């Protein structure tokens, strides 16, 4: 018929190639599930999946293991898509991994790794980037290659438990460039003993908490 190619789709990107140029929530197979994910369709070419996103403060990224593993919020909002989900993903080809980030004053900033995958879970979701290019600065670099840290599950570089005290899920090392999962606040200044905040060290720093975090991935096409 006349009507165009649907889903669900391997990835964002193929959904984009196949004419659908506005963002939103579609559907993805990933390993041998459906799944919604918000497809960024316009930014930088378009074909972008939503792995990560925060916004408002509406879901708990303080949460469990399990939680982290399988994915946790909703696509139309906040939500982690899953470390599980993001290895089958990136277990198969090369990734792009596009970091978005806008702070109180509106101002926008850009974080590339031309390379991005995660082990399995045998292996703690240890972090693999690739070269670094963008207007952000490169906040995630000192978190490559390393395991995947929750409260209960301390595998960092750091004396104490890093996720006690900066409340996400992550990568931690002694602890951090930037803390995507950490506590949302209501503005980019804070009251707390620790930053704690959705921060990125080179782009309005650890002591601040940035109004929109996301986090994005695409096939990587040399
Ligand atoms: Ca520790």
């Amino acid at each position: 018929s006349m009507t165009k190619p649907v889903g669900p789709w391997q990835d964002c990107a193929e959904a984009r190639q196949a004419g659908h140029e506005q963002s939103g929530v579609y559907e993805l197979r990933v390993g041998r599930h459906v799944v919604s994910v918000w497809c960024e369709q316009q930014l930088e070419g378009g074909g972008w999946t939503v792995i990560q996103r925060r916004q408002d403060g509406s879901v708990n990224f303080f949460t469990t293991w399990q939680h982290y593993k399988a994915g946790f919020g909703r696509p139309d909002g906040e939500y982690w898509l899953g470390l599980e989900p993001v290895y089958q993903l990136t277990s198969r080809g090369d990734h792009e991994l596009l970091v978005l980030l806008e702070d109180w004053g509106g101002r926008g900033a850009r974080a590339h790794y031309d390379g991005f995958s995660l082990e399995p879970e045998s292996d703690h979701y240890r972090l693999r980037l690739g070269q670094y290019h963008g207007d952000a600065g490169d906040s995630l670099s000192w978190h490559n290659d390393k395991p995947f840290s929750t409260v209960d599950r301390d595998r960092d570089s750091y004396s104490g438990n890093c996720a006690l005290y900066q409340r996400g899920g992550w990568w931690y090392h002694a602890c951090a460039h930037s803390n995507l999962n950490g506590v949302w606040h209501h503005g980019g200044h804070y009251r707390s003993r620790y930053q704690d905040g959705v921060y990125w060290a080179e782009f309005r720093g650890g002591a601040y908490s940035l109004r929109k975090a996301a986090m994005l991935i695409r096939p990587l096409k040399l």
